[PDB]
């Protein structure tokens, strides 16, 4: 086989305090022996997901992952099973969701603002370029590390579109009720185009402190999805504004930077990018948040 480091075991590393715990995996903070590293380390219990139905998932994250070459993404570095679990060894984002932030300072200002979500759409761009669709995308999943960088994560419900069929639609039935796409609802399939319907909502959320869709029950929240009903709260930054209501359109062929609309470049032209350097974010300062 192709020359790769020795496989790693749970011995080699010093498991640390968990990070997070999910309905079917753990995250747990570890320390390389060797090479005193940290990595942030999902542990899945086999027998739990065989009964639960959870390894295609499983599978997908790792499949998915395992094609991700981007500064804006958590990093698959290896992965390793034993008798009883599998393992997967991850970067460790620092500074946790983004989803923390905006709950504690409200929302962002418009630098803050501007420059997370080109971070967003420049990790899209990389994604939709390989054909992989998110169908996740929301604050709970966009990281940020030490240096305050996003670093998506979440790949277990993502899908890579079949190059040789020219596949634009995917059939599995995945999301969060708050950020889904009205086609997913309505037509059982998400595109592309579902990712950029989420980044709409993820600027509301970052300006108006909450998601644009939202009510105490799934079901009410996808009645008004359908009906586009949301409204802004009146301060909100006009060229923001402007963006979001060429996301936030019913049409998955009519949203900005969707290929039916020609792609990224005239969603990085829009004005309230302006003053945006996308060629280099991740070396880029991030603006302070507060
Ligand atoms: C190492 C974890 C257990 C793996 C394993 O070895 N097994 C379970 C299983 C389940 C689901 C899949 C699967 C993966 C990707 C896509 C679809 C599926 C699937 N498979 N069925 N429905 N969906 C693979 C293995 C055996 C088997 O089922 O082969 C059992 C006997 C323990
Ligand atoms: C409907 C597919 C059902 C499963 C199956 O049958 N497959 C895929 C697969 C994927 C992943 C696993 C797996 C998941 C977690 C941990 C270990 C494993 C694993 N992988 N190998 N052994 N255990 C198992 C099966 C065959 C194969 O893997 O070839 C298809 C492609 C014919
Ligand atoms: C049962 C191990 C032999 C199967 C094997 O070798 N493969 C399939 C594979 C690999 C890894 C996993 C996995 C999934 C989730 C978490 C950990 C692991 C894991 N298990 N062991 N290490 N990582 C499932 C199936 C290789 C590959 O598809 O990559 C082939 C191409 C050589």
């Amino acid at each position: 086989p192709p020359p790769q480091p020795r496989k790693k075991r749970p011995e080699d590393f010093k498991f640390g305090k968990i990070l997070g715990e999910g309905s079917f995996s753990t995250v747990v903070l570890a320390r390389e022996l060797a090479t005193s590293r940290e990595y942030a380390i999902k542990i899945l219990e086999k027998r739990h997901i065989i009964k639960e139905n959870k390894v295609p998932y499983v599978t997908r994250e790792r499949d998915v992952m395992s094609r991700l070459d981007h500064p804006f993404f958590v990093k698959l570095y290896f992965t390793f099973q034993d008798d009883e679990k599998l393992y997967f060894g991850l970067s460790y984002a620092k500074n946790g969701e983004l989803l923390k932030y905006i709950r504690k300072i409200g929302s962002f200002d418009e630098t803050c603002t501007r420059f997370y979500t080109a971070e967003i759409v420049s990790a899209l761009e990389y994604l939709h370029g390989k054909g992989i669709i998110h169908r996740d995308l929301k604050p709970e999943n966009i990281l940020l590390n030490e240096d305050m960088h996003i670093q998506i994560t979440d790949f277990g419900t993502a899908k890579v579109l079949s190059p040789e069929s020219k596949q634009a639609r995917a059939n599995s039935f995945v999301g969060t009720a708050q950020y889904v796409s009205p086609e997913l609802l309505t037509e059982k399939s998400a595109c592309k185009s579902s990712d950029l319907w989420a980044l709409g909502c993820i600027i509301y959320q970052l300006v108006a402190g909450l998601p644009p869709f939202r009510a105490g029950n799934e079901g009410l929240i996808f009645a008004k999805i359908i009906k586009l009903e949301y409204d802004f709260p009146e301060k909100f930054f006009p060229k923001a504004r402007d963006l979001v209501e060429k996301l936030l359109v019913l049409d998955a062929t009519k949203r900005l930077g969707c290929e039916e609309m020609e792609g990224y470049g005239p969603l990085k032209a829009h004005p309230f990018f302006e003053s945006v350097t996308w060629e280099n974010l991740h070396q880029q300062t991030p603006p302070k948040l507060t």
